[PDB]
């Protein structure tokens, strides 16, 4: 059987989710659809770094699991994506120009939400 369905906030939060993976933002979100695999990239350094790792398949993974009971959590998730990127990497690095601008569309969408 299906799971119940999303509360209106977290079905707003799945629609922020799709868009942050639509074709519309793939320039600058790509590297936020798949965990960073710190091997492949050359980064022996990032799980000692980053403590909590966090990336868009992950939030979706989750919210198809009815893991996030709220709003609140989904956004944490997110956030917590985007501090990754800003704690590892320097902030003139292409991937923080990419995470800013990714984070914009996040920010204001989520804004948005029903009350
Ligand atoms: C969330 N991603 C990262 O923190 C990350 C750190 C370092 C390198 N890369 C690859 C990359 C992306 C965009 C431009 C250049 C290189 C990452 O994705």
């Amino acid at each position: 059987g299906s799971m119940g369905k999303l509360s209106e906030q977290l079905k707003h939060c799945n629609g922020i989710l799709k868009e942050l993976l639509s074709k519309k933002h793939a320039a600058y979100a790509w590297p936020f659809y798949k965990p960073v695999d710190a091997s492949a990239l050359g980064l022996h350094d990032y799980h000692d770094i980053i403590k909590h790792p966090m990336d868009l398949s992950t939030v979706k993974r989750k919210m198809e699991n009815r893991d996030y009971r709220d709003a609140q959590e989904f956004a944490a998730d997110v956030r917590l994506m985007f501090s990754n990127c800003y704690k590892y990497n320097p902030p003139d690095h292409d991937v923080v120009a990419m995470a800013r601008k990714l984070q914009d569309v996040f920010e204001f969408r989520y804004a948005k939400m029903p009350d």
